[PDB]
């Protein structure tokens, strides 16, 4: 019982590229997500399932912004916040930082402990920022992750 | 309600030196382990808990080996086996593997589901080693985590 997603690397203008995989399965204690990706600058990366099933830009000031077209924080229970992902006043989407090594390679499992069921997550999308995350809209919104970097579609 | 844990790298030839604090606090899903280390080598490193609280070393095969005074993996539930920190029929004292930036930081925090209260990791000692954690016996017994590398008596 998994979920195997391919995710690409955003680029509006010459198109997006493939990094690899993320895996979802189910664990006693959540859902579990096992990266595959390759590719990635180093360091800690902001980790979080989006509203839409979309990687796709959208044009915002002129410009065609990446991934945009997955929209916000995928929030179901309307928390209206950024925060942990043990935080239940946060939005659900809120996944563990992903680990990029100096490799440029992710293969570290994640928990999120409030996802329950793989259907849950099916018609949403997963997100990876440039950026990390400080689980807090303090002091940068949505754990300054900042530009999305790569994206998948979890089917 | 926290546990500051002091950490110290493991050196028994030139002597310890104090690398930070590993914080332990209870969240709604478990104990969080926070951070706040310097001096590491970049990469994942095994994390655990382990069932004696002392750093000491001790002799093996003609070699004082560091951190050996702590003995194996914290398993009370006796398992008997090495597994993922979301896995029930794996040792207790298993938690997630720890993130050590480029910088020589780590400052990621790290959810153990299976742990539920503060006073169950005291009296015990938390463990970091040189290699990573894959969760798993094999291809090397204990997630091969290999040497220990820093160490911090929970109280
Ligand atoms: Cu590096
Ligand atoms: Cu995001
Ligand atoms: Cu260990
Ligand atoms: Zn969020
Ligand atoms: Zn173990």
């Amino acid at each position: 019982a998994s979920i195997e997603v391919k995710v690409q690397q955003l680029d509006p203008v010459n198109g997006n590229k493939d990094v690899g995989t993320v895996t979802i399965t189910e664990s006693n204690y959540g859902l579990v997500f096992t990266p595959d990706l390759q590719g990635l600058s180093e360091g800690l990366h902001g980790f979080h399932i989006h509203e839409n099933p979309s990687c796709e830009p959208k044009e915002q000031e002129g410009q065609l912004t990446a991934g945009l077209g997955a929209g916000g924080h995928w929030d179901p229970k309307g928390a209206k916040q950024h925060g942990y992902p043990w935080q239940d006043d946060a939005h659900l989407g809120d996944l563990p930082a992903l680990t990029v090594l100096h490799d440029g390679t992710a293969t570290n499992p994640v928990l999120a402990p409030r996802l329950k069921h793989l259907d849950d997550v099916r018609g949403h999308s997963i997100m990876i920022h440039t950026g990390g995350d400080n689980h807090s809209d303090h002091p940068a919104p949505l754990g300054g992750g900042g530009p999305r970097m790569a994206c998948g579609v979890i089917k």
